[PDB]
DNA sequence: CGTACTA
DNA sequence: TATACG
């Protein structure tokens, strides 16, 4: 079994589909297709997205209508899917799934952005910290993890095009930056910097500046696995060249059974 | 005395401050404005609205933010203000505000719209329904009432430009039409109908067509009074020449 | 069409 | 620059 993941922040479900989104799902072969921030219920859907041949289709939106959201589309059926950590306020916002495979749980996370207000910056932060907890008591029970989504925040200077620009703003933050050394430092290795040590490879781009023509972007999207788990990972790119949205899909590739 | 209440959905109180909302404002100087569809919180309001000159502010938005919302400002201060019915559904929506002025409590309410969904214009129909036993509740233990705002709903042919086509739209509904029958019914008075008889006579136009340079429009927007109040109602016009929202802003005066 | 929220 | 509800 050589098996295949795509994440991606689609930035609305409904938009993508109205650029073509399902003729693209098809030309890929994904085993499993992680979605952030479809912004959509199940029943605003077009039956075209929620019924996929050959798919079982998951979808967890947000209590507050139209705003983040995530879903999952699979191939193989997992055994349980969890949709919160047991905390109401972060269980709320849509912004968790998490898929039991056997061999792996599989984390669909889309991550708080901070930009909006310090208010919400505060929110992000315990996003994390509810997040690690979470993770390591299951990688703890000696559970295999993969994690990927939208983590809103760039890792090192070489992660983003603009890093001494951006220091003050958030998605690079002393502070978010602090938490990922401490993320990777808890026994998790980001799977993309496996492979690829090179600058200019970002995920998302700003729309506002037509940013993604010059290629002046940040790298917001990960695929993370507990360094047990490290050997079974053959594959970790970014499907840069497909559009429709500010962030780009990203791919792994796991050797398995 | 003789006192000036204006009513108005701004649709957007930032909005309407943008293209010079405190300049009318501070030129027509009414002594009561009820505003509906404030569209804020608090918070997000420029400090120059947040407080005027000689005037008392009340602010009720919806906990959707964002949505919604009414607001007060007031020349005179009042005895109470009352931000809901007592139903939880219908007092989360920042659209009731009832203000005791001794003479009369003055009710502000931002009437849903029903134009969106099914689902929503059940709200609707049961929002009128608290509504009349509350404005029936307080008037039937002896106290007078006035009652603006926004009702989104055109109640006779008149009342609009087009009611043939509109007979199927929320807004011109029957099932809408038959409650202001009934509301009218319970011993209340249209104040606008009391001084005009003439059609074209309207407060609100649809954006999407460019409808206010035509004049094809609807009367959605009501000064309403208790027929015991009725002879202290001296006024009651529509301010048709006010830009700044997809409604204009109408006026009462009384003794 | 236009106001607002959030990205 | 790019979902909601009037
Ligand atoms: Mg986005
Ligand atoms: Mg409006």
């Amino acid at each position: 079994a050589v098996l295949k993941i795509i994440s991606w922040n689609v930035n609305g479900l409904r938009a993508v589909h109205r650029k073509g989104f399902l003729k693209w799902f098809m030309e890929e072969k994904p085993d499993i297709l992680c979605l952030q921030e479809i912004k959509a219920a199940p029943e605003q859907l077009p039956r075209k997205l929620r019924h996929v041949e050959g798919y079982r289709s998951f979808f967890t939106p947000a209590e507050r209508k139209g705003y983040s959201g995530v879903a999952m589309y699979t191939k193989v059926p997992p055994s349980s899917l969890r949709e919160g950590f047991g905390v109401e306020r972060f269980d709320t916002e849509g912004r968790i799934q998490i898929a039991d495979f056997d061999d792996f749980l599989l984390y669909n996370i889309y991550f708080p952005n901070g930009k909006m207000s310090e208010e919400r910056l505060k929110y992000k932060l315990e996003f994390y910290d509810a997040f690690l907890e979470d993770v390591n008591r299951e990688r703890d029970s000696g559970r295999n993890v993969i994690i990927c989504g939208d983590f809103n925040t760039a890792h090192r200077e070489i992660d983003l095009a603009r890093p001494k620009e951006n220091s003050n703003v958030s998605g690079f933050l002393p502070v978010e930056r602090a938490w990922i050394d401490k993320f990777i430092e808890n026994g998790y290795v980001d799977t993309f910097r496996m492979f690829n040590s090179d600058p200019g490879q970002y995920t998302w781009w700003s729309y506002r500046t037509r940013a993604r023509e010059r290629n002046v972007g940040w790298r917001l999207d990960y695929f993370f696995v507990n360094e047990e788990f490290k050997g079974k990972v053959k594959r970790s790119w970014i499907l840069s060249d497909v559009m429709g949205s500010d962030h780009c899909p990203i791919g792994l590739e796991i050797e398995l059974l």
